[PDB]
DNA sequence: TTGAGGCATTAACATTTGTTAACGACGATA
DNA sequence: TATCGTCGTTAACAAATGTTAATGCCTCAA
């Protein structure tokens, strides 16, 4: 991307370098309450959130370019708990200090908007998945979480579309679903297997029928046409 | 609140006049896409979705003052098909092309950090929903609902906590809470009543048990005390 | 006073999901 | 080689939830 180019070129002009980043290393945490603006440049991560209980929940994955706020801009106060996991193997990212992101976006508005759109991304993912999760259930969630790997992580292949995911272990797609126990999530991957909708290959998934989740999933699907149409148009 | 005063002023300043609308009245809808930047003033409103079956899916509410955006600051591109119906008596809303919001808040930088920390809100507010209804299925769901009503449109009173809603019918629960059929509705708020956690009485819900709704939803009473402290202090 | 319609409660069945356990395939270690 | 852990299936049983229908309470219009 252009935008998040000009963006590092601004960030490393004004003194902020890019910190490397391994695999299962957290760039934040719910434990320490220091409020950052991380720029994640290159690499994949998850937010997760932990509750007192121990459940882990996946709210989302983040690849770069993006902007993840872990406190305000005015008030600097948090914006909520949560974790900022490195998945895949290697990640390159801006950590910037919550009160100089003001001091740097003032100077400039053309990233100032840059922000801002990734933020109305990040709004209207929200309300989509949302949306999509809440009508049919796990089915459904299953189904849109497919959607978002499929089309992020997505590869035409000559069986069908590879999900290219080093980890997706059923215990990790429950956890992006509200699912607790990897039994149901494999049920339902049964299910969708028996329906021919994906296949179970290489420790791989392979996506046949889009439509199919593409149903369970509308509002996912119209997001990604109205706001990732470049990463929408590379499978229709 | 004061913030969205010196935007009310601002707006009033540049020729941008409020418009008024009562109840049931949309200010944008789904299938008329054309991008706004709706700043509910004051009212209450509902951002609903209608599948192509006619199932309808309550997002959330707007209790005045937000802001809303129907389209990308940047592409001018719509962010999602969405209506916003307004359901208390009266509402005052001021509606902004998109195309003049990005000159608007060129112009002034404080107005922009404003709408940018209420996105943020947003965000916040989106990722804490999507994890606790997520988390323990559709009872945990109408909790979280439940605490959501009851922080923002609570009030103390003997018989417990009344949310101060004129119609919030089963119906509007379950489009609130993925919950299709009115009866689940009926039973899950039944099983509450039996378990003293709420009673329905004067056409209006109390809440008597704010702390086993704070069990099943954790996240959302975290994001009032981090990002509406003084609505979450009204009950602490 | 009557009748229609909408909303709440409940019951009864079907489908899904939660939860635990057993079995087998795989990798890794000694 | 054997042995231990982890992960994917499947089964069996319990709990939740989807779905429909019946019933009663209420308002409203004639
Ligand atoms: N850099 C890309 C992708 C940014 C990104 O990661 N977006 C999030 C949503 S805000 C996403 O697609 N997450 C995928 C997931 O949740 O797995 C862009 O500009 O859209
Ligand atoms: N103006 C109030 C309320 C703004 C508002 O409505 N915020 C949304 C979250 S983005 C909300 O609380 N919605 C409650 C609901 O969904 O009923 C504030 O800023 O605290």
């Amino acid at each position: 991307n252009a935008q998040a180019e000009e963006f590092k070129k601004y960030l490393e002009t004004n003194g902020i370098k890019p910190k490397q980043f391994h695999k299962k290393e957290l760039i934040f945490n719910q434990w320490d309450p220091q409020e950052y603006c991380i720029f994640l440049y290159d690499g994949i991560t998850k937010l997760t959130s932990i509750s007192e209980n121990g459940t882990i929940m996946n709210l989302q994955y983040y690849k770069g370019a993006f902007v993840i706020m872990s406190g305000f801009i005015d008030t600097e106060t948090s914006v909520g708990y949560y974790n900022l996991e490195v998945i895949s193997e290697q990640a390159t990212a801006y950590v910037i200090k919550i009160n100089e992101l003001k001091e740097l976006l003032s100077k400039n508005l053309t990233h100032f908007f840059y922000v801002f759109q990734t933020l109305q991304k990040q709004v209207s993912y929200s309300l989509a998945k949302f949306n999509d999760f809440s009508i049919n259930g796990k089915l459904g969630s299953i189904c849109g979480q497919l959607l978002i790997l499929t089309y992020v992580y997505g590869k035409e292949t000559p069986d069908g579309i590879k999900i290219t995911l080093d980890n997706l272990t059923m215990q990790e797609l429950g956890y992006s679903s509200g699912i607790a126990h990897s039994s149901a999530v494999s049920r339902i991957i049964s299910k969708l297997k028996q329906e021919k909708v994906i296949v179970y290959k290489n420790s791989c998934f392979y996506v046949q029928n889009l439509d199919y989740l593409k149903r369970y999933a509308p509002k996912l699907d119209e997001w990604f046409y109205l706001a990732c149409p470049a990463t929408w148009g590379k499978l229709n």
